[PDB]
C-alpha cells in the first residue's frame, strides 16, 4: 500500500510515518516545506532518519507549489495532516496563512483526488471545531468554533464533505483532542511548561489554570489514526473523535510534573487568551465502535515520556 | 445613523442602499471593488444614481486594500454583503477568489470592528450553507454545504460567531434564499433565461429543470434586511432565514416566461452542475417572530418586474 502523509515533518506526521513504516507492506511519501510554529531545525533530524528507510520518500515542497497529479498517481491512501495549527496565534495579520494552508491546500488535494481511485482520504481535524460545549462532545453536535484556527479547520472538514458527496472521494475525518508527548510542538502547553520547569523559570499559565483538556498521548493518537486505515468497518464519510485516556486541568498537569521533576514551580498567571474553550472532553464511543480505539496511556506515563524528551532536547 | 454597506454596487447592495436612503435620518457609505460575475458597466449607473443623494458616499476600493480604521470611524451599523457569489463557478481553480473575498474580507472587517462600538454588524449569508434537506430548513439544523461557495459563506458566518463571542461584536446573520428581481446578476437563472427568451436563443436548463427554489423577490429580501436594523427585538447572535413568497421549479418559471413573452421556448437541457441542491425551502418562523417578516410579492409580479428590467437593460 502506498500512503501519502502531508505535514510528514510535523509533530504528529513524523510519528505517523514512523508507525506506518513498521509494517513492511507500507510505502510512505511525506510532503512538508517546514512552515508553521515549529522551526525547521527541530524537524530535519526525524526526516533524515525516515529517509534511511527504503520505503520512505520525502518531498520538501509546499502542496500548493506541487504537481499533485504526479504526486498522487500511485497513492492508495492520503493522510492529510498539513496545516497551520495554534488556537492562540490565528488573529489579525496572522490569519491569512491559516486560510491558505488549512482551506486552499485541502481544496487542491481533494480536486487532485477526483482523478484517481483512492482507498481512503483520511483528513485530520481538531476538537477546536466544537468551541465551548458542556459534557463529552459527540460528532453529530453543531460545531461553533471559538477561534479563527477552528473556523479554518471546520472549513477543511466541510470541503471533504463537498468532494465526498459530489465526486465520491472516500473521506474519513479524525478530530484529534490536544495531542501531547515526545516531539510535541514547542508552542504547546506541555512543551512550554516542562521547558520552563527545567529552566527554573515561572510557568506561564493562561487564565487560572482550571481549564481542562482531553489530552491525547501521541501513541494513542497514532494507534487510532492507523486503525482508520486498517479497520474492517466501512468508515467512509464518518467524523470520528480521537481523545485521550484521562482529562485534566493545567493545574493538575503542573502538579503531576512537580511530582515527576521534584521541582517546586513558580506560577505566572497571565490574562486568558481569546479563542480558547474552558473545557474539551471527547465522546470517543464512535472510535471504539469503528476503530476498536481505546486509549491506554495514563497522563503520568505520558508526562514522564514528554519530561524525558524535553530534558534531552534542551540539555 | 451612519451605515456602511459593503458590496453596495451589487444586485442586493444597491437596492439596500436605495431603501436605507429613503429614511431622512440615515447616512450611507457604500464600498465596492466592482469584481465578481457582474461586469462593472452594469453596476456604475446604480452608484451614480445613489450618488444623487447628498447622504450617500461611495468608495471604489477593495476592502482588503482599504484603511478600515478610517472607513469605520463614524459608522454605527455595518451591512456586510460584499462576496463572490455563485455555486456553479466555485469549483477547481475558480475557488481561490471565494476564499479571499468571502473569508479574508469578513475576517478583516470584523478585526476592524473590534474596538469601535457598532450597534449592529449585519452579515449576509446564503441558503447554500445548508445543502440537501427535505422540508423547510430551520437555522438550528447542522449545515453541511454541497458547494465550495457554500463552505466559504459558512466560514464567514463562523468568523462572525468567533468575533461576537470573543470581542462582543454585535453580529446578526441573515441567510438569503435565491434572490431575484430588477438588477439580478447576469449569471443567475432568471436573468439568463429571460435574456435568452428575449434574444430567441435556446433556454439553458441545468439538469432536467425539475429542481425548485424558495425564490425571494428583492423588495421582500430588502424589507427583511432593513427590519434587522430597525427591529425593537434583541437579535444579536441570531441566524435568520429570509425566504420568499412561493417555491417554483425552473420548468414552472419557463412556463411563466412563455406566457409573459407570448413566445414558445426552445429548451437546451445541459448536464446538472455539481454542488446544487434539488430543493431549497426556508422555514421563516424565526424571521416572522424577530423581524415581523412576511414576503408579499407574488412570483408572477416579481418575474414580470425582472422581465421588464432585462428588456430595458439590453
Ligand atoms: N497537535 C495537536 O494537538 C493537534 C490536535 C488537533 C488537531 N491537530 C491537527 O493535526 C495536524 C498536525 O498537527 P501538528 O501538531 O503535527 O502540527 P505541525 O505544525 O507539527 O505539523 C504540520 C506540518 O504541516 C506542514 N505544512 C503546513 N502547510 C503545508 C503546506 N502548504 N505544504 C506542505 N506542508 C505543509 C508544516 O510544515 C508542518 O510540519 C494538523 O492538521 C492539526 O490541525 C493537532
Ligand atoms: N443573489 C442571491 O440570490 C443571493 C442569495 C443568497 C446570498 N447572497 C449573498 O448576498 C450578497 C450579495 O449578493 P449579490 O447577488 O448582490 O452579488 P453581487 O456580486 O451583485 O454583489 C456583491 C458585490 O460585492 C463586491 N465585492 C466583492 N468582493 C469585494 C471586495 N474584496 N471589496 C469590495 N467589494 C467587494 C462586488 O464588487 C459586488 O458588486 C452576497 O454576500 C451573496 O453571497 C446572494
Ligand atoms: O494547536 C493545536 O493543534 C491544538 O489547538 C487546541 O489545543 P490547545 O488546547 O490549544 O493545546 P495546548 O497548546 O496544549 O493548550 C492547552 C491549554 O493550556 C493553556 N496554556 C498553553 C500554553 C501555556 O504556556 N500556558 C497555558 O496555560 C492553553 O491556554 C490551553 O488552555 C485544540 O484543543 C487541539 O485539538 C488542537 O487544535
Ligand atoms: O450565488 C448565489 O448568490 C446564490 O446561490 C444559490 O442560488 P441558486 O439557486 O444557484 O440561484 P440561480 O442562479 O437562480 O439558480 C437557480 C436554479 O436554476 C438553475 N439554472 C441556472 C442558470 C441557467 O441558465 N439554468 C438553470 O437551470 C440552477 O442550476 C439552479 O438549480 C443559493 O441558493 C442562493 O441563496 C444564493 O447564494
Amino acid at each position: 500500500m502506498k500512503i501519502l502523509v502531508t505535514g510528514a515533518a510535523g509533530f504528529i506526521g513524523s510519528h505517523l510515518c514512523q508507525a506506518l513504516l513498521k509494517n513492511s507492506a507500507y510505502h510512505v511519501v511525506g510532503i512538508d516545506h517546514f512552515i508553521g510554529p515549529t522551526p525547521a531545525t527541530l524537524k530535519t533530524g526525524n526526516i533524515q532518519s525516515l529517509e534511511l528507510n527504503s520505503r520512505f520518500q520525502f518531498i520538501r515542497e509546499d502542496i500548493l507549489n506541487t504537481d499533485l497529479s504526479k504526486l498522487l498517481q500511485d497513492i492508495d491512501v492520503v493522510y492529510h495532516l498539513a496545516a497551520i495549527p495554534g488556537v492562540r496565534t490565528s488573529w489579525g495579520k496572522d490569519f491569512q496563512p491559516y486560510v491558505t494552508n488549512n482551506i486552499m491546500v485541502t481544496q487542491q488535494l481533494l480536486e487532485a483526488c477526483k482523478h484517481i481511485k483512492l482507498d481512503k482520504f483520511i483528513h485530520i481535524s481538531t476538537s477546536s471545531v466544537y468551541g465551548e460545549k458542556s459534557g463529552a462532545v459527540s460528532e453529530d453536535l453543531l460545531p461553533i468554533p471559538l477561534s479563527p484556527y477552528g473556523v479554518t479547520k471546520l472549513s477543511g472538514e466541510h470541503l471533504c464533505h463537498v468532494y465526498h458527496k459530489n465526486f465520491h472521494i472516500p473521506i474519513v475525518i479524525l478530530r484529534y483532542f490536544t495531542v501531547y508527548g515526545p516531539r510535541q510542538r514547542p508552542d504547546m502547553a506541555f512543551h512550554r511548561l516542562i521547558k520552563q520547569m527545567l529552566e527554573d523559570k515561572p510557568l506561564t499559565i493562561f487564565g487560572d489554570g482550571t481549564q481542562t483538556r482531553d489530552f491525547t498521548y501521541i501513541d494513542d493518537c497514532i494507534r487510532g489514526t492507523v486503525a482508520a486505515l486498517e479497520t474492517k468497518k466501512n468508515i467512509i464519510g464518518e467524523v470520528i473523535n480521537i481523545g485521550g485516556k484521562e482529562q485534566a486541568s493545567i493545574l493538575d498537569i503542573i502538579s503531576m510534573l512537580e511530582k515527576i521533576s521534584g521541582k517546586s514551580a513558580t506560577k505566572n498567571f497571565l490574562k486568558s487568551v481569546p479563542g480558547e474553550p474552558k473545557q474539551t472532553w471527547a465522546d470517543i464511543s464512535k472510535a471504539s465502535t469503528l476503530l476498536q480505539y481505546s486509549p491506554t496511556v495514563s497522563l503520568s506515563d505520558g508526562l514522564e515520556a514528554e519530561y524525558d524528551y524535553i530534558k534531552q532536547l534542551y540539555k
